[PDB]
DNA sequence: AAATTTGGAGGAATTTTCTCCAAATTT
DNA sequence: AAATTTGGAGAAAATTCCTCCAAATTT
């Protein structure tokens, strides 16, 4: 039922999927824990960049550099894709 | 006195390595592996919503945590996320968290 | 009581999508 | 040679942000 999962291992060396949202959640819990009442300012751009970069990279790999197919897959505009690629210096 | 913390080591996840040691790896890698498994479990089908898929998959925990952190306070949450309060309410509604 | 938050307007600012085109590139 | 892709326009559609305001809630 969960299309986006990652692989985990337990103490008995058994491997098991878990939703990406669990990773995101753990990472954030850790983030909020490490800072002690320090102020957060741009958390959305932070995470969004942290997630957009490997996405673009993997979809660009899957379509062997074909931006149009990448854009079709992702469900965004070819221009938007171009913009995002520019943003993270992947061109 | 202050060691450089790279952007990729700001949001990290505990992992286990070939010497059974617990180490923090970037969230990037989690996203990368999830996507790699998604592609691998595709076997030639057409996709048209991958961005929305990932974005939902990532927005939901973010809103969950930021709402827990601010104790339900949408204004603080909006202020630390760096988005408008109306946008935040929109998103919260979208995922039934309002 | 005073300060802050909320829910929601109307409208401006920004972003994304759409429809082109011609040059470049792949097939 | 034919088909596809790329880069980039200008305009439409859509989303986000801004600026309020009275009621509701918290301090």
């Amino acid at each position: 039922s969960d299309v986006l999962t990652v692989s985990t291992v337990n103490s008995q060396d058994q491997v098991t999927q878990k939703p990406l949202r669990d990773s995101v959640k753990q990472a954030l819990k850790n983030y909020f824990a490490q800072l002690n009442g320090q102020d957060v300012n741009d958390l959305y751009e932070l995470v969004l960049a942290e997630v957009e970069q490997p996405l673009l990279d993997m979809v660009m790999q899957y379509t062997r550099g074909n931006q149009t197919r990448a854009a079709l897959m992702m469900g965004i505009n070819r221009g938007t894709l171009r913009k995002k690629l520019k943003k993270y210096g992947m061109n």
